[PDB]
């Protein structure tokens, strides 16, 4: 018969070798990580185990994160048993089930692709949500509701199911890679059959464009957060300038110094009155939140104008009293909104940091798969090598599978105070 590109495809026994226990160790580590993450969630988040007084407002970001964690745990409960049975029994999937001879690998690769595409789509959805939070709050409130956090996962699963059904029809049927554990979509075919290479190319391009859209959304969210931080820093600088002008007026001697301080304070107030909080952009400037702030800034401008008029006449004690009243009145109007904006910025920074630390790993683990796939329908494959390239393919599959272990074990880092305090500190 003909010698296929895959050297150990039809092998009935798992190919002789070493590192089987490493797979089980990695599986146990990933399972422990997922369990610890779910426990930390149930303890300090959306946990529905029982009644909790606080129960913070469930955010769409945390909803999607919990959905992704549950999907990863389900994928590792469905996949790892087969790999463990293969390693312990020393038998390949294509023969480990007499009744499901080839199905035990066909459905294995189907689940692999399904969970991969589902994780990719969920990451893209989280990135879109993070990008729409800061920059498009109106559309967020009008379309992104709390029910979306739970409706995304079913829709993503249905889409992945409808997409991965093609190989069962004839477009890109699956194959078994050397190790006997792994089975995945066929990447290298020397038989040009366009129907086979087409599904692989489509899957690779889909994953590539999804990762690209995720990176673009992450960059946009970073830019929006940087703009919000710049606005907050400008507000803080204006507040410090107002405080300095107050301190100078409360101790100034000459009338010209008081006049200059009042002029600088009025300029700072004018510059600050045209600011916009990060999230308070989807509502017109009529609601109490922005209305009270604008009224306080108008009172500030009026008091500064009165102090200027007083200084023009040569009074000092009246100007000092006006500055004291201004200082007493600005607090209740500015400090609360400043603290609220700071808390919102901290929450957005946490969300964006989590999104970025997840998408970095996702890309680092997905790029080799697409690279090898393209090395398979477009670059030559005329029996370049049967072992050196198979080792690289196995390493790519391992990096693709290790995404799970690592997502959970990353997420646990954000549930610690030291990590957030260093990041929180740096940004605040």
């Amino acid at each position: 018969m003909k010698s296929p590109f895959y050297r150990c495809q039809n092998t009935t026994s798992v190919e002789k070798g070493n590192s089987a226990v490493m797979g089980g160790v990695l599986f146990s580590t990933g399972l422990l990580g997922n369990l610890l993450a779910l426990g930390l969630l149930a303890r300090s988040g959306l946990g529905w185990c029982s009644r909790r007084p606080l129960r913070p407002l469930p955010s769409v970001f945390y909803m999607l994160v919990c959905g992704l964690t549950v999907t990863d745990l389900l994928g590792k409960c469905l996949l790892s048993p087969v790999v463990l049975a293969a390693y312990a029994q020393n038998r390949s999937l294509r023969v480990l089930a007499p009744a499901l001879d080839n199905s035990l690998c066909q459905a294995f690769a189907f689940f692999m692709s399904f969970f991969g595409l589902s994780s990719t789509l969920q990451l893209l959805a989280m990135a879109l949500e993070c990008w729409l939070s800061l920059g498009h709050p109106f559309f967020y409130r009008r379309h992104i509701t709390l029910r979306l956090g739970a409706l995304v996962a079913p829709v993503v699963s249905a889409f992945s199911l409808a997409f991965c059904a093609l190989p069962f029809m004839g477009f890109g049927k699956f194959v078994q890679y050397c190790p006997g554990t792994w089975c995945f979509i066929q990447m290298v075919h020397e038989e040009g059959s366009l129907s086979v290479l087409g599904y692989s190319v489509l899957y690779s391009s889909l994953m590539a464009l999804l990762v690209l859209a995720t990176v673009l959304c992450n960059l946009g969210a970073m830019r929006n957060l940087y703009a919000a931080r710049r606005q907050l820093a400008d507000l803080e600088d204006n507040w410090e300038t107002l405080n300095d002008n107050l301190k100078v007026i409360e101790k100034a001697d000459n009338a010209a110094q008081v006049k200059d301080a009042l002029t600088k304070m009025r300029a700072a107030a004018l510059d600050a009155q045209k600011a916009t909080p990060p999230k308070l952009e989807d509502k017109s400037p009529d609601s109490p939140e922005m209305k009270d702030f604008r009224h306080g800034f108008d009172i500030l401008v009026g008091q500064i104008d009165d102090a200027l008029k007083l200084a023009n006449e040569g009074k000092v004690k009246e100007a000092q009293a006006a500055a004291e009243q201004l200082k007493t009145t600005r607090n209740a109007y500015i400090q609360k909104y400043l603290e609220r904006a700071r808390s919102t910025l901290l929450e957005e920074l946490d969300h964006l940091l989590l999104l970025a630390l997840m998408t970095v790993l996702f890309t680092m683990c997905s790029l080799p798969v697409i690279y090898r796939a393209y090395y398979g329908a477009f670059k030559d494959v005329k029996e370049k090598n049967r072992t050196s390239e198979e080792a690289e393919d196995l390493r790519a599959l391992r990096f693709l599978s290790v995404i799970s272990i690592v997502d959970p074990w990353i997420f646990i880092i954000f549930r610690s105070p030291v990590f957030r305090i260093f990041f929180h500190k740096i940004f605040i």
